[PDB]
């Protein structure tokens, strides 16, 4: 039958490091929601979104108005989310994933239930979620090594096993830790933080260090035009992409017009109103999907192949996540033909902090393989999410805010933005 | 387990009444490929594609080397599908689905095996194939009545009961007989037979026999871009679209600035290569997409999705076709919420022709609801299926050629292209 009985609505926080970024610094707890989907029959799936609390609103809304629905009813439920959003549109704090819109909330609230939805799918029929979207056109999937500048740990709190990274040795010795443990063979490094130029070195300390691997700036659009066009041409023959070195489509397609390598994007198009202007004026090359988003894997897949069919290359987008979104990106990667560059993920940052069970997700050689068994191939630890979720209520966060955060140490400091 | 262990490839002859367009006229035998894919667990899926010699060809070969594959793994059947074909490229003799192509000529032979494989899927779960494609977003499929300029009959053989159609009036009559037993409730009328005026006063005629349907003309591009413009004008909201006014991406776009309704196309959109130009250059404002040339049923909804982004309206397209077909079809648009004008179909002139059980598959006011039950819904009858095999045999027709047989009558006519 297929029915879904419930839906649970998890609230949790787990540890994250210091992490500089064009926004300020990251809080010491992340926040997510954990949502488990059970049918009449008791099959569950697992779905996992943003913790921000306007977000989390509208999550426990929804789910409270989908009990009656199947699990294979994709399109009614995605219209039962649109009525509980309403024309309310939820804004985040940073930035970093472009504007809001109507549509983006819809499809933030619906990936949830749509991921857990497609893991129950592949329970019921005994197959990976991966066989849903067409079968793994690959084994295992490529991530990068994200790296950013840090502080040695969050001022009040023990550091951190990582240590700090505040200039190109540092950040060589960062990606030297994340390549040694998980086998990274592309490297990306999240900037906007120091002065374009000292960021610059350190792409070319990773260069030097690492020859042979795929490496990507990533700046949240702290640059101008003419701070891009600079810096593009400076690292000629060095970068795979350049990922948002400027503010929106206009000042992106300029500076892709001025640069030898192509520009990547998660900030200027990032729901499908914006894929006509972006196919006119070209700002990139590369679009860095993301299926929290962009709303579930199968619309993802939708916009993988639009993306081909335009010659726009694709990529994948991480938030600081745990293993259920690991599952899911992994599982869309594999069967998506035109996901071809390395994901990204934040998954070493968070230092083996999960909530599913051990066995299922492993980086070897910098891949995931695709999950044994049936849906996602996880398994909630109920005793885990307990765990996370009593932090959640004792953090004192609950909306990410990296800016209020960084301010409280500088008063001065505002989100970078055409700032250098 | 669901490997694929053995397909079997049918080709089928029916009968088919002497329908003008301007390639010709329909010769008395259409042609199709049944194509039944059994699981080593004796599931067994239909698809159904087309009859022509060349293509049979590519299907048969691809046929052979499917046993082994699982029928969740889309891709890489597509792959198989792509090394069998190789660089050959099959082209039929009447260009009215546009030009011929590589991806083209790989998605046609691939759909034959996508659409029964996404039958075992749902006989498999338990449910029809449009739960694989989202769930239905609407319980019945409106289809338009197919109008033709006719013959009374085939030369040299009995009349058939439709009677001739040459004038406004005939066309009027052909019209109060298909929505008589069939309830459609769009009117499609298929020209490039007669000069330019006399079809727009078959339009009118019909206008003010059933006030209220929705009207469509297609000349097939039989027209130059200067006609097209004047018929455009002079039909003046009357039509929900011009379908195909004159040939190629420029002279439809050229057409489409100057004419007050919409343009459709099944000619010059016909394959994802095309639609980056389409885009630029807007030769239209309404897509008819087709799962036998698009590549089934999964890609065409990829391709639904592109559309609905890009502001492009779909429709769908069809040829002479049978049950799994229709079956096909209307899993497809009952899935899929950007088709949203009734779609195209030959039913009524197959008159009862069939290789499935009989009912499934009803016309009730002018729609045709998504089949009860797993699957396609619909269930080979090996008896009809073995009686149009035998026709197959000695019917003496290999490949359509609408040109060819209106020639055997007419020796200077020429399939007619920016002609009038
Ligand atoms: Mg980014
Ligand atoms: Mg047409």
């Amino acid at each position: 039958s297929m029915l879904i009985r419930e839906v649970r609505v998890t609230p949790v926080a787990f540890r994250d490091p210091p992490l500089l970024n064009a926004a300020g610094v990251h809080q010491p707890w992340a926040l997510r929601t954990i949502v488990e989907v059970v049918t009449d029959e008791g099959i569950t799936g697992l779905g996992e979104t943003y913790g921000d609390l306007a977000h989390l609103e509208q999550v426990r809304a929804a789910a409270a108005r989908l009990p009656g629905l199947d699990v294979y009813a994709l399109h009614r439920i995605y219209r039962r989310v649109a009525d509980v959003v309403g024309a309310n549109i939820v804004t985040d704090m940073h930035g970093l994933t472009g504007s809001s819109s109507r549509v983006k909330t819809v499809d933030r609230v619906f990936a949830a239930f749509e991921v857990a939805c497609l893991d129950i799918q592949g329970k019921a029929a005994g197959r990976p979620v991966a066989d849903l979207l067409g079968g793994k056109v690959r084994d295992a999937v490529p991530y990068s090594a994200y790296l950013f500048y840090k502080w040695a740990g969050h001022p009040g709190k023990p550091e951190d096993r990582f240590g700090p990274a505040l200039d190109p040795d540092g950040i060589v010795a960062q990606a030297r830790l994340l390549i040694g443990e998980y086998g990274f063979r592309s490297i990306k490094l999240k900037g906007g933080v120091f002065p374009p130029e000292q960021e610059a070195e350190a792409i070319q300390a990773l260069r030097d260090a690492f020859p042979g691997l795929p490496l990507r700036l990533d700046p949240n659009a702290a640059w101008t035009v003419e701070t891009s066009i600079r810096v593009g041409r400076a690292l000629d023959g060095v970068l795979e992409y350049l990922e948002d070195p400027t503010p929106g489509i206009d000042g992106m397609a300029r500076v892709a017009a001025e640069v030898p390598m192509p520009l990547a994007t998660n900030m200027c198009v990032v729901t499908p109103e914006h894929l006509p202007a972006a196919v006119e004026r070209r700002p990139i090359g590369v679009l860095l999907i993301d299926h929290h988003y962009w709303g579930g894997l199968v619309r993802s897949a939708h916009i993988a192949t639009l993306c081909a069919t335009f010659g726009i290359e694709l990529s994948m987008h991480s938030n600081s996540h745990l293993g259920i979104s690991l599952a899911a990106m992994t599982h869309l990667a594999a069967a998506t033909p035109a996901i071809t560059h390395a994901c990204d993920t934040h998954t070493p940052w968070q230092d083996g902090q999960d909530v599913v069970a051990p066995g299922a997700l492993r980086f070897v050689d910098g891949a995931v393989p695709v999950p044994d068994g049936p849906g996602l191939g996880v398994e909630l630890d109920r005793d885990a999410l307990a765990v996370m979720h009593e932090q959640y209520e004792r953090c004192g966060i609950r909306t990410r805010d990296d800016e209020g955060y960084m301010r409280s140490f500088d008063p001065s400091f505002s989100t970078r933005r055409g700032f250098w």
